[PDB]
């Protein structure tokens, strides 16, 4: 599933039911958002599918080149994604945004580029 990747790379997020940032090498592919805590690793720790979700730029305190995932249809819904824990358990994720911080500008933009590409490429985006 991560054959022919529309971009990689390192980003930082921001957690959810306990907020710090975590450096994650993320692969977006088939319009979804995998990351892993080692660019090795066999499994993703995680995946956030972008369909329904949208992208905007956000200014962050102590982080820079920051943007957040969320979804517009209803106000403060929680956005479907699916995360592995230590112990084994694959658990849905209780994020409402997701903010992530960037290496450079440049990466933000490419990556900001990337991600409304790729949504606004998914034939069953806006139904």
């Amino acid at each position: 599933t991560f054959f022919n990747p529309d971009r990689e790379g390192w980003l930082l997020k921001l957690g959810g039911r306990v907020k710090t940032w975590k450096r994650r090498w993320f692969i977006l592919t088939d319009n979804c958002l995998y990351y892993f805590e080692y660019t090795t690793d066999k499994e993703p720790r995680g995946i956030i599918p972008l369909e329904n979700l949208s992208i905007r730029e956000v200014l962050d305190p102590r982080k820079p080149n920051c943007f957040e995932l969320y979804n517009p249809s209803h106000k403060g819904q929680v956005i479907k994604a699916c995360k592995t824990e230590a112990d084994g358990r694959v658990v849905e994720g209780n994020h409402v945004v997701y903010r992530i911080s960037a290496p450079s500008p440049e990466e933000k933009e490419e990556w900001m580029k990337s991600i409304k590409a790729s949504i606004s490429r998914d034939p069953f985006y806006d139904m």
